[PDB]
């Protein structure tokens, strides 16, 4: 119910539950002297008796914990007892992508800018810094009152170490998963572009590339490079996904180029969007 740091002497209340994703279960915390509130993961120790999983939750802490960025869901600190690991983060108010797409479905353009946008900022930060975060999609995002994106759970992430290096495996399972992960052909950065590709077609779609009812058959898919764009999708958007979406990762581009597309440099882009975008589509009118 309450929860307590021995070295900063802080204690957090419990509140209301979030989600659960890998071991961990998330809550809604506030800090008992300051009333600030915080986005709580507790990890069960009955579920790290062995090394490999206590050294993943080791490395996520690790690499959330060097970050700092607009759109990162801000670290704020960890501690334990015998029973627990307790990780403190930002807490985004208003949820993810996720919950927005099932709302909603298929976003308007500018919208789609908008959130794509800042996705490649975030991503740009983090592949500048030589990290990966390899599980990219809608339930990731997250959305702060002023729906502002946070990219979150660094479970799958991995930091590269030298130049070139090319990561052998993935422990674990991503939603929006690169061929070449698949094909156990080796990987780097191109799994983070192959993964926002998806994630503009989903967004712009209202349904994610390569769905079916099979996981393995999406796999596939996903080999073959088996979806199509509709053809009420705009062709210079329709492009982007195309490029994103490339089996052969060299021909994907990197995501210091992506800005500098058509299809942010001669479209329309947001300052803001008001909350009402959360459950109404917004018309953008002049006046
Ligand atoms: C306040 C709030 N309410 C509902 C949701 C949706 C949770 C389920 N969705 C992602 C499928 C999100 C938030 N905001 C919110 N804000 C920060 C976090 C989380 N959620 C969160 C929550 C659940 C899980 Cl499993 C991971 C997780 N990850 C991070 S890095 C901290
Ligand atoms: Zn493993």
């Amino acid at each position: 119910e309450v929860l307590v740091d021995p070295r900063s002497r802080r204690r957090y209340v419990r509140g209301r539950f979030l989600g659960k994703g890998g071991f961990a279960k998330c809550f809604e915390i506030s800090d008992a002297d300051t009333k600030e509130v915080f986005a709580g993961k507790i990890v069960p120790k009955s579920l790290l008796l062995k090394p490999h999983q206590r050294e993943k939750m080791s490395m996520e802490i690790s690499i959330h914990r060097s970050l700092a960025h607009q759109h990162v869901v801000g670290f704020h600190g960890f501690f334990e007892d015998n029973d627990f690991v307790f990780v403190v983060l930002e807490l985004c108010r208003r949820r993810s992508l996720l919950e927005l797409h099932k709302r909603r479905k298929a976003l308007t353009e500018p919208e789609a800018r908008y959130y794509l946008r800042q996705i490649v900022l975030g991503c740009q930060y983090l592949h500048r810094n030589r990290v990966i975060h390899r599980d990219l999609k809608l339930g990731n995002l997250f959305l702060n009152e002023d729906l502002e994106v946070k990219i979150g759970d660094f479970g799958l992430a991995t930091k590269v170490e030298y130049d070139g290096e090319r990561k052998k495996v993935l422990c674990g399972t991503p939603n929006y998963i690169a061929p070449e992960v698949l094909s156990k052909k080796g990987h780097s950065f191109e799994v983070d572009v192959w993964s926002i590709g998806c994630i503009m077609y989903t967004l712009l779609v209202g349904k994610p590339p390569f769905e079916t009812s099979c996981l393995k058959e999406t796999y596939l898919r996903i080999k073959k490079n088996e979806y199509s764009i509709p053809k009420h999708i705009n062709p210079v958007a329709a492009s982007l996904i195309q490029k994103m979406l490339q089996t052969d990762p060299t021909a994907r581009p990197t995501i210091n180029e992506l800005l500098n597309d058509e299809f942010f440099t001669s479209g329309y882009i947001p300052a803001r969007l008001p909350i009402t975008c959360l459950t109404i589509p917004p018309r953008f009118s002049i006046a």
